[PDB]
Protein backbone atom coordinates (compact mmCIF):
# COMPACT_ATOMS: atom_id res chain seq x y z
CA UNK A 1 0.00 0.00 0.00
CA UNK A 2 0.97 3.89 0.33
CA UNK A 3 3.90 5.22 1.79
CA UNK A 4 4.50 8.76 3.44
CA UNK A 5 7.76 8.47 0.31
CA UNK A 6 5.60 8.07 -1.98
CA UNK A 7 5.51 11.37 -3.47
CA UNK A 8 9.23 11.64 -4.22
CA UNK A 9 9.05 8.55 -6.15
CA UNK A 10 9.66 9.54 -9.86
CA UNK A 11 11.99 10.91 -11.98
CA UNK A 12 12.71 14.56 -11.89
CA UNK A 13 14.49 17.20 -13.96
CA UNK A 14 16.08 20.18 -12.46
CA UNK A 15 14.27 23.62 -13.57
CA UNK A 16 16.34 25.69 -11.44
CA UNK A 17 19.93 26.43 -9.29
CA UNK A 18 20.61 29.62 -6.92
CA UNK A 19 24.16 29.52 -4.87
CA UNK A 20 25.47 26.42 -6.17
CA UNK A 21 29.00 27.50 -7.10
CA UNK A 22 29.40 29.15 -3.64
CA UNK A 23 28.02 25.53 -2.47
CA UNK A 24 30.80 23.60 -3.95
CA UNK A 25 33.42 26.42 -3.18
CA UNK A 26 32.24 26.14 0.80
CA UNK A 27 32.69 22.18 0.06
CA UNK A 28 35.79 22.38 -1.35
CA UNK A 29 34.98 21.65 -5.14
CA UNK A 30 37.83 22.36 -7.41
CA UNK A 31 37.19 25.02 -10.50
CA UNK A 32 37.19 22.59 -13.21
CA UNK A 33 34.56 19.99 -11.76
CA UNK A 34 32.92 23.15 -10.38
CA UNK A 35 32.20 24.76 -13.86
CA UNK A 36 31.79 21.34 -15.26
CA UNK A 37 29.23 20.47 -12.39
CA UNK A 38 27.82 23.59 -12.21
CA UNK A 39 26.84 23.12 -15.91
CA UNK A 40 24.87 19.95 -15.11
CA UNK A 41 21.03 20.09 -15.62
CA UNK A 42 20.42 16.47 -13.93
CA UNK A 43 17.21 14.17 -14.00
CA UNK A 44 17.38 12.67 -10.37
CA UNK A 45 15.32 9.12 -10.51
CA UNK A 46 13.84 8.41 -7.45
CA UNK A 47 12.45 4.92 -6.57
CA UNK A 48 11.19 2.51 -3.50
CA UNK A 49 11.32 -1.17 -3.39
CA UNK A 50 10.61 -2.37 0.32
CA UNK A 51 12.46 -0.45 3.07
CA UNK A 52 14.67 0.51 0.14
CA UNK A 53 15.04 3.83 -1.26
CA UNK A 54 17.42 4.50 -4.46
CA UNK A 55 17.92 7.76 -5.89
CA UNK A 56 19.91 7.98 -8.83
CA UNK A 57 21.30 11.69 -10.52
CA UNK A 58 22.04 11.49 -13.75
CA UNK A 59 23.70 14.04 -15.71
CA UNK A 60 26.46 15.19 -18.92
CA UNK A 61 28.95 15.58 -15.96
CA UNK A 62 28.09 12.49 -14.18
CA UNK A 63 25.75 9.69 -13.47
CA UNK A 64 25.39 8.34 -9.46
CA UNK A 65 22.99 6.32 -7.85
CA UNK A 66 22.61 5.33 -4.12
CA UNK A 67 20.59 3.16 -2.07
CA UNK A 68 19.57 2.97 1.42
CA UNK A 69 17.31 2.49 4.31
CA UNK A 70 15.80 5.26 6.13
CA UNK A 71 18.08 5.96 9.91
CA UNK A 72 21.33 3.51 8.64
CA UNK A 73 24.53 5.09 7.34
CA UNK A 74 26.05 3.99 4.15
CA UNK A 75 29.26 5.05 2.18
CA UNK A 76 28.90 7.14 -0.65
CA UNK A 77 31.20 8.38 -3.39
CA UNK A 78 29.87 11.67 -4.44
CA UNK A 79 29.58 12.63 -7.77
CA UNK A 80 32.54 15.46 -7.11
CA UNK A 81 34.64 12.24 -5.35
CA UNK A 82 34.78 12.95 -2.39
CA UNK A 83 34.72 9.70 0.36
CA UNK A 84 31.62 10.18 2.71
CA UNK A 85 29.82 8.89 5.57
CA UNK A 86 25.91 9.22 4.57
CA UNK A 87 22.75 8.92 6.52
CA UNK A 88 19.51 9.68 5.51
CA UNK A 89 16.24 10.18 7.42
CA UNK A 90 12.97 11.27 7.10
CA UNK A 91 12.29 14.15 9.22
CA UNK A 92 8.19 15.77 9.13
CA UNK A 93 7.86 14.62 5.28
CA UNK A 94 11.70 16.23 4.85
CA UNK A 95 14.34 13.81 3.43
CA UNK A 96 17.63 14.95 4.92
CA UNK A 97 20.46 13.89 4.03
CA UNK A 98 23.46 13.96 6.09
CA UNK A 99 27.49 13.58 4.68
CA UNK A 100 30.39 13.52 6.98
CA UNK A 101 33.90 13.15 5.29
CA UNK A 102 37.48 14.84 6.73
CA UNK A 103 35.70 16.46 10.18
CA UNK A 104 33.09 18.24 7.76
CA UNK A 105 29.52 18.06 7.21
CA UNK A 106 27.23 18.89 4.86
CA UNK A 107 23.25 18.49 4.89
CA UNK A 108 20.78 18.11 1.69
CA UNK A 109 17.25 18.05 2.49
CA UNK A 110 14.63 17.04 -0.45
CA UNK A 111 11.07 17.84 0.31
CA UNK A 112 7.68 18.49 -2.27
CA UNK A 113 6.37 21.90 -2.07
CA UNK A 114 3.68 22.47 -4.49
CA UNK A 115 4.64 20.34 -8.16
CA UNK A 116 8.31 20.97 -7.34
CA UNK A 117 11.18 18.75 -5.79
CA UNK A 118 12.83 21.52 -3.57
CA UNK A 119 16.62 20.67 -2.88
CA UNK A 120 18.38 22.45 -0.25
CA UNK A 121 22.49 21.88 0.09
CA UNK A 122 24.01 23.30 3.01
CA UNK A 123 27.54 23.54 3.98
CA UNK A 124 28.21 26.08 6.80
CA UNK A 125 26.43 29.82 6.58
CA UNK A 126 25.63 28.61 2.46
CA UNK A 127 22.70 27.17 1.50
CA UNK A 128 21.94 26.26 -2.43
CA UNK A 129 18.80 26.08 -3.54
CA UNK A 130 17.65 23.84 -6.61
CA UNK A 131 14.22 23.18 -7.77
CA UNK A 132 13.35 19.90 -9.78
CA UNK A 133 10.05 19.32 -11.60
CA UNK A 134 8.47 15.96 -12.94
CA UNK A 135 10.26 15.21 -15.89
O1 LIG B 1 20.87 17.05 -6.69
C1 LIG B 1 21.26 18.24 -6.81
O2 LIG B 1 20.90 18.98 -7.79
C2 LIG B 1 22.17 18.82 -5.75
C3 LIG B 1 22.95 17.80 -4.99
S1 LIG B 1 24.20 17.04 -6.08
C4 LIG B 1 25.12 16.09 -4.96
N1 LIG B 1 26.28 16.63 -4.42
C5 LIG B 1 27.22 17.40 -5.12
C6 LIG B 1 28.07 18.28 -4.32
C7 LIG B 1 29.04 19.00 -4.90
C8 LIG B 1 29.22 18.87 -6.34
C9 LIG B 1 28.44 18.08 -7.07
C10 LIG B 1 27.39 17.30 -6.43
C11 LIG B 1 24.66 14.87 -4.37
C12 LIG B 1 25.38 14.15 -3.34
O3 LIG B 1 26.45 14.50 -2.80
N2 LIG B 1 24.71 13.03 -3.07
C13 LIG B 1 23.59 12.90 -3.87
C14 LIG B 1 22.67 11.87 -3.95
C15 LIG B 1 21.64 11.99 -4.86
C16 LIG B 1 21.54 13.10 -5.69
C17 LIG B 1 22.45 14.15 -5.63
C18 LIG B 1 23.48 14.07 -4.70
Amino acid sequence: GSHMCDAFVGTWKLVSSENFDDYMKEVGVGFATRKVAGMAKPNMIISVNGDVITIKSESTFKNTEISFILGQEFDEVTADDRKVKSTITLDGGVLVHVQKWDGKSTTIKRKREDDKLVVECVMKGVTSTRVYERA
